[PDB]
């Protein structure tokens, strides 16, 4: 049913860089999963309109930050294109590489941890505020999988068992004991406005 994957080395050592560097502005965690969510709305998108039945998993296009306080959690749902097995295990983490390579490289010569994005790796940033971190995802031409990883070097992938979501991709962020301003309203909001106001798809926060 698992399967257990060792990351690049490259990707397990940023990995590392951004769970134990001492960096304070860990809001920008947020900005860049409603990033990564945006560019796979964008792509199924962009994919119906030579193949409408790509649609055919579900017509909205959106994005939802789910708090949950009682499990310490904060998702992001979106129903963009979803990810693949060799998606997952494999083929992005390879893109991920040579990005991963210059980040550190631009780390070492004077740039900050924010530009994580510039560099295509901004999923990573995951890792600022959560111990744990649970993808579930869809692609039209697959399974549905759970990713997961608590960093340390590794992830599992597995075929998931529970409910469907047709498709798209689940982003459920456990966090750090002391991260859990994460969960609060006013928080998210804040951030969404600041860093995520120009994001082209309807970002709806959910409200315990
Ligand atoms: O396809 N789904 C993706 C994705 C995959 C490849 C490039 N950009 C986004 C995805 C990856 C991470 C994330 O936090 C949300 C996403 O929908």
């Amino acid at each position: 049913e698992v399967e257990t994957f060792a990351f690049q080395a490259e990707i397990a050592q940023l990995m590392s860089l951004i769970i134990n560097t001492f960096y304070s502005n860990k809001e920008i965690f947020l900005r860049e999963l409603i990033s990564n969510s945006s560019d796979a709305l964008d792509k199924i998108r962009y994919e119906s309109l030579t193949d409408p039945s790509k649609l055919d998993s579900g017509k909205e296009l959106h994005i939802n930050l789910i708090p949950n306080k009682q499990d310490r959690t904060l998702t992001i749902v979106d129903t963009g294109i979803g990810m693949t097995k060799a998606d997952l295990i494999n083929n992005l983490g390879t893109i991920a590489k040579s990005g991963t390579k210059a980040f550190m490289e631009a780390l070492q010569a004077g740039a900050d941890i924010s530009m994580i994005g510039q560099f295509g790796v901004g999923f990573y940033s995951a890792y600022l505020v959560a111990e744990k971190v649970t993808v579930i995802t869809k692609h039209n031409d697959d399974e549905q999988y759970a990713w997961e990883s608590s960093a340390g070097g590794s992830f599992t992938v597995r075929t998931d068992t529970g409910e469907p979501m047709g498709r798209g991709t689940k982003v459920i962020l456990h966090l750090k004991e002391d991260q859990t301003e994460y969960l609060e309203e006013r928080r998210i909001k804040e951030i969404v406005k600041k860093h995520s106001q120009f994001i082209g798809y309807p970002i709806t926060l959910f409200v315990e």
